[PDB]
């Protein structure tokens, strides 16, 4: 088909996704893996993963749109604690991009945030899942402070994944700060490239923390190995699950697996996100609109490295049987803050739109 604006397209129901795009990226993303960006992915997740195989259908409807159409409900669970700026930012659009479903919205929406990171896949996108559900239940979000049986065991309960499936899916902590974990600090990284979906995250998760970015005693936190912080450099945070993940015999040689991995990360992502994204629905009854998600930015190509005042002798291994790949490290004897802004700053405040969560 041929959209009102030239653009030729798979499906003519793909269209209205072209004009949504661009209103995404100019009014809240600014083509940038920044704030916005960040929130919106988190939001894909949280939306897409309350759904209960074993609690059957009124617990949740997984990708369904229900954190925007019950904006009052589950963005107020505890779990869910700031996800209501992400909610309170889409549902403009989906009022005034109102041919597009609330679900849709946000798997998009996600879809075109992940594109502005650097090494990130293009996701799949299907279209059509309905504007109509309810609210779920609460209790059906991985929280930081969970063991590793209980995550695999609500992944496994929510849609079938197997455990590289979910650490496939914790690729996007490569892009990912945490605002509530510590109330003393904001935007304190999971990686030292949070504005790039590299393998960063899985290298330096697995070396031997050595402070706290912030306070020492926040559930679901661990030591981090890049505490330093400085003005609004926000240092290294690492969560309690992504530490525990990276040790477990059933997930260790998965998580190594990815240090220095960088297309195997982002292949591996794509498939995960692809099975994510239609949670609550039959695929085969949703139409392919992947043609209309941006082409994502390339990554340079680099190797992982250490970062400085990191070598391999703080690795903490866990995997007997694969073999831990030749890094090189950054120069210098202390660690380089890592920048709160996309362009080295510190100063990028991200749009945001009161609204009812
Ligand atoms: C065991 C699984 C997971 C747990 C427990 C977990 C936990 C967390 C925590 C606690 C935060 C910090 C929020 C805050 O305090 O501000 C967060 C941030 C984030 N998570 Fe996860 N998450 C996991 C899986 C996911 C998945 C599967 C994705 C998406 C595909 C995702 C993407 C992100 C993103 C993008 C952020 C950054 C949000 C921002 O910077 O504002 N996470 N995660
Ligand atoms: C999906 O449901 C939402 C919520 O009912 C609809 O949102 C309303 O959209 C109109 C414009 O069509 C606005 O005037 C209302 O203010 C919106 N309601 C709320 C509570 O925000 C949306 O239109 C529906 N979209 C589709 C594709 O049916
Ligand atoms: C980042 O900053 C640190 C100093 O804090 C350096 O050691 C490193 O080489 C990089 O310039
Ligand atoms: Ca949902
Ligand atoms: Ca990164």
């Amino acid at each position: 088909a041929v959209c009102p604006d030239g653009t030729r397209v798979s499906h003519a129901a793909c269209c209205a996704f072209i004009p949504l795009a661009q209103d995404l990226q100019e009014t809240i993303f600014q083509n940038e893996c920044g704030e916005d960006a960040h929130e919106v992915i988190r939001l894909t997740f949280h939306d897409a993963i309350a759904i209960s195989r074993s609690q059957g259908p009124k617990a949740g409807g997984g990708a369904d749109g229900s954190m925007l159409l019950f904006p009052t409900v589950e963005p107020n669970f505890s779990a869910n604690n700031g996800i209501d700026d992400s909610v309170n930012n889409l549902i403009p659009f989906m009022q005034k991009h109102n041919t597009i479903s609330a679900a849709d919205l946000v798997q998009f929406a996600g879809a075109v945030a992940l594109s502005n990171c650097p090494g990130a896949p293009r996701l799949e996108f299907l279209a059509g899942r309905p504007n109509k559900t309810i609210a779920a239940v609460d209790g059906l979000i991985p929280e930081p402070q969970d063991s590793v049986t209980k995550i695999l065991q609500r992944f496994e309960d929510a849609g079938g994944f197997t455990p590289f499936e979910v650490v496939s899916l914790l690729a996007s902590h490569s892009v990912a700060r945490a605002d509530k974990v510590d109330q003393t600090i904001d935007a304190a990284p999971f990686d030292s490239t949070p504005f790039t979906f590299d393998t960063q995250v899985f290298l330096e998760v697995l070396l031997k923390g050595v402070g706290f970015p912030g306070s020492a005693n926040n559930t679901g936190e661990v030591a981090s190995p890049l505490p330093l912080g400085s003005g609004s450099d926000t240092g290294e945070m690492r969560l309690q699950s992504d530490f525990a993940l990276a040790h477990d015999p059933r997930t260790a040689c998965i998580w190594q697996g990815f240090v220095n991995e960088q297309a195997f990360m982002a292949a591996s992502f794509r498939a995960a996100m692809s099975k994510l994204a239609v949670l609550g629905h039959n695929r085969n009854s949703l139409i392919d609109c992947s043609d209309v998600v941006p082409v994502p930015k390339p990554a340079t190509g680099q190797p992982a490295m250490f970062p400085a005042s990191t070598g391999p002798q703080d690795l903490e291994l866990s995997c007997p049987s694969e073999r831990f790949p030749t890094l090189t490290t950054q120069p210098g004897a202390s660690q380089s803050l890592i920048a709160h802004c996309p362009d080295g700053s510190m100063s990028c405040p991200g749009v945001q739109f009161n609204g009812p969560a």
